């Protein structure tokens, strides 16, 4: 029996990602998807099925809807997932969860009061490519880790480029690094004209002096990857975030003399983080590493905002 799913906000992200997972996803059922325009849900139904809903409050009324996923703009999620969560429905809610870490903790509190799954959705943690790399680095294969880059960049209520972008990198540093990283210094670019964030760059430690050199924004040509330095050797890799289901890694090492590469096998990070969420509402072993990374993760975005240099431009 399998959970049935409502979406609120026909996101791009949601027709490209969720929706074809959750469609895919035989512990999932897409019983539901609300638009602000009935037209919009309508379009989204035929493609993936269930009833196209007007307006998102009518979605958080159904029955037939045991959790809701919530791809809305970041600075949306904080209602609808208090609202998702208040009417009974476990939630799965795109990157990043919401835009501080108070907020955060205070929706991770009615989750909690009510027993309900909160999943922050970051696809990419779910590709078995990191821990595959992580293996590497444990195994010694360049040596002691002395610091990390990571860089997601695109070309040109909305988020900023540090809240849908900047959140990439800065999770991966906190994937690879641990829970002690602390904010050094940052900057980030506002473009005037839109009053935005468009692009930083960030730079943090662990209480070891790993550093982490993190670069995002949406100027920019494109760029997707990580790099680790060890005192041994370094190893990067490309299309670290959003590798297609297809998409065969290849993770490349540089040692005295001696380079490396291997290939990875293909792997869908959206589904396999969809059917996550699933057996996790299934089963209701909702695993607070989870939410507890989510937290980690809510406080050293809302260091970089803080704690940037802000610059504006022209
Ligand atoms: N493409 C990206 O920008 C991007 C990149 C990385 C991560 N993400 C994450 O995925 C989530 C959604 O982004 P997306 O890329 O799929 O963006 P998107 O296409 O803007 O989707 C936002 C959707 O939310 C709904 N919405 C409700 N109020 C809105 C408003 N005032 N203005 C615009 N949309 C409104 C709209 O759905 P209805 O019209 O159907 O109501 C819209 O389709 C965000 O958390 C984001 O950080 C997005
Ligand atoms: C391959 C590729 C993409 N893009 C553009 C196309 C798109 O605007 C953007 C991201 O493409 P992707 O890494 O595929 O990420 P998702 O669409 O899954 O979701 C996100 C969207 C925005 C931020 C992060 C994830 O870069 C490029 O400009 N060049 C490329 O080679
Ligand atoms: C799934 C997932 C994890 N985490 C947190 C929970 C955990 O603290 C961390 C990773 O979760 P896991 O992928 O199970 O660990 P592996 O060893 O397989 O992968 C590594 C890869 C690289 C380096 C270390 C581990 O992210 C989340 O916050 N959300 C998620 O959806
Ligand atoms: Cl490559
Ligand atoms: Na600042």
């Amino acid at each position: 029996n399998p959970i049935r799913v409502g979406v609120i906000g026909c996101a791009d992200i949601a027709w490209r990602r969720a929706l074809p997972a959750l469609e895919a996803e035989p512990l999932t059922e897409v019983t539901a998807i609300a638009s602000r325009r009935w037209d919009r849900a309508k379009r989204f139904t035929e493609r993936f099925g269930g009833e196209p809903v007007e307006g998102y409050p009518a979605l958080l009324e159904r029955d037939d809807v045991d959790a809701v996923y919530v791809p809305l703009p970041a600075v949306l999620h904080a209602e609808w997932i208090d609202r998702a969560l208040r009417a009974g429905k476990h939630v799965l809610a795109e990157e990043p969860l919401t835009t501080d870490r108070p907020q955060a903790e205070r929706l991770f509190a009615v989750a909690r009061e009510r027993g309900l799954l909160l999943m922050e959705n970051f696809m990419f943690l779910h590709h078995p490519q990191h821990r595959q790399v992580a293996d590497m680095l444990d195994e010694g294969v360049i040596g002691e880790i002395r610091s990390f880059a990571a860089s997601f960049t695109i070309p040109p209520v909305g988020g900023g480029a540090l809240l849908d972008i900047g959140v990439y990198p800065i999770r991966a540093a906190g994937l690879f690094l641990g829970a002690d990283l602390e904010f050094v210094g940052a900057v980030l670019r506002h473009e005037r004209d839109r009053d935005v964030v468009v692009g930083g760059n960030a730079l943090l430690t662990t209480r070891q002096g790993v550093t982490a050199q993190l670069t995002f924004g949406m100027e920019h040509a494109y760029t997707n990857n990580y790099e680790f330095r060890g005192s041994t050797g370094r190893l990067w890799m490309n299309r670290v975030f959003t590798p297609p289901a297809t998409y065969q890694p290849v993770v490349h090492i540089e040692r005295q003399d001696h380079a490396e590469q291997f290939v990875l096998p293909a792997h869908d990070q959206f589904a396999k983080s969809i059917r996550a969420f699933a057996q996790a509402v299934l089963s209701g072993e909702h695993p607070r590493e989870w939410s507890e990374d989510s937290l980690r993760q809510a406080s050293l975005v809302d260091a970089v905002r803080t704690g940037a240099r802000d610059i504006y431009f022209p």
